[PDB]
């Protein structure tokens, strides 16, 4: 009786939903099977086949917006899309080692909420891994890592010409952050991480405290590994003005010395939030940043 | 001194100073408070020394001197403070102290995010030539709280130990844990010269929350015979017990007794022992205040 398809919702299995909420609460992350219709994936995938980096992929927003209610329920937050990034790269690719996204979320207060959706555009198989590994925050409460990173940033802006090459100074500084080498992290986590298989319309949801890494792709298929990565925050997530101060100050040292700008000026959310800040901020909330506020309803749940 | 005289003696802590201590505390997580104690009372205390575990309750006589000052400390910090333990520390002039640390250990029995703090009361004058005092770093320079999760990770790696992986004590010492990578040089490099070190007259004390990186300084042999100080540990009325960490302390403790037929050094802390027992007997609530041994002394442990 297709009479009632119109009055019915394409709803997710309520029991499964309850489980994702339990899982997210355990690990800080959950893999969401069939969060998207194949159709939708093919639409998005097909459209790709067809200051500006800020909005360049906003056509993804509407697909994401339909799911915020689910994610809001899962996390107990009131989520707000900040940025859609397309992350593609060749299969034999060396990525970053386990990390928490202290850069990705540099524009937010450490204690305030941040999270991501990793949306693979091409299937992820047990062969040809090519996806993502991740550690529960029960095992690795990634929050402390942010404080370590801040201590590092403050050390960075201690440099002066007298101390030789800037970048080298930074790479060689004896900072807690530099101490935590790849081996120390591998030793910490050991094998208590997960990696999963993803069919299209599957996504990985994880808050900013989840230590994680991308796995390289096997040549067989496909050509590249394509994924959307979507940064979210909560309705009450605040800016960190001091961190933004640190970056500006580092950006002066860098250009004054290499006559060029650090590559993080390529993070459009960072640039966007920094300008708003310098221009003076009535409010600590990201929601109150004029460009965010203007597009508010598009960034949030129905 | 006389009874009559009590009606005309004046304390003298200008509300200006008091308000300065509040600003310093809000800035650095610590403040040095001069003349917080009557020269007399220091003399009183010196004299007395000369004349559930015993250590847990041993120096309770000091609580009355402390308790008069909790209202001051409560105002400075914004907290409702509660005395937990009084301990004596004395050492010989040349002594190898422990390096920069934050007292994850001293306060291991509490939730990381919950309030903890200490009063260090030197029982001998600390002078610039002879030293033997403390160095400390603002929490704006080094925010200690992150060190707590490093410590927890290390404790967790400690219980992954197994007979096969060799000697227990060596394992812990050799583990490639973040905790083990944060060495004195890395700490030194992190704070550079951002620490203070003040001189103290009898009646002055140092106050600092559990996030302040700090360490004891050696004494020059000339001035004094020993380094005598009292360290009072205090917690907020709402400070909660960390049952998970204490669970970890237990598994780990069993590993030692099976292997070495003995217990780790951290069991020397009478407060940790006490809270652990209470946890084992079952907590009525997460609050330190609800532990019977605390509950019974509540008034004595808190401000006027």
């Amino acid at each position: 009786g297709t009479e009632n398809l119109y009055f019915q919702s394409n709803a997710m299995n309520r029991e499964q939903v309850e489980q994702l909420k339990q899982e997210y609460e355990e690990k800080g992350y959950c893999q969401i099977k069939k969060i998207f219709d194949f159709s939708a994936i093919k639409t998005i995938q097909k459209t790709l086949d067809q200051a500006y980096d800020l909005v360049k992929y906003d056509f993804v927003s509407s697909f994401i917006q339909e799911k915020l209610a689910l994610l809001n329920y899962i996390t107990g937050k009131n989520l707000m899309i900040m940025h859609n990034a397309l992350f593609s790269v060749e299969p034999n690719h060396k990525g970053l080692p386990w990390h928490v996204g202290v850069g990705s979320f540099s524009f937010t207060k450490t204690e305030d909420f941040g999270a991501s959706i990793w949306i693979p555009l091409d299937k992820i198989t047990k062969e040809h891994r090519g996806g993502m590994q991740y550690v529960s925050t029960k095992i690795f409460p990634g929050q402390f890592y942010y404080s370590v990173f801040d201590l590092h940033l403050k050390n960075n802006i201690k440099w002066d010409e007298s101390q030789g090459d800037l970048n080298e100074y930074v790479a060689n500084a004896n900072t807690i952050y530099n101490k935590i080498t790849e081996d120390v992290i591998d030793y910490t986590i050991k094998d208590g991480y997960e990696e999963d298989e993803y069919n299209l319309g599957d996504a990985f949801f994880f808050n900013k405290y989840v230590l994680h890494q991308s796995v390289p792709l096997k040549p067989g298929l496909h050509k590249l590994r394509r994924a959307f990565v979507i940064r979210l925050v909560d309705y009450d997530t605040r800016v960190d003005e001091e961190r933004l101060g640190l970056f500006s100050k580092y950006s002066q040292l860098h250009s004054r010395y290499y006559k060029t700008l650090p590559r993080y000026n390529k993070d459009s959310v960072l640039v966007m939030v920094s300008r708003a800040v310098q221009k003076g901020l009535k409010s600590p909330y990201l929601r109150d940043i004029p460009h965010v506020q203007q597009t508010l309803a598009a960034r949030m749940a129905a």
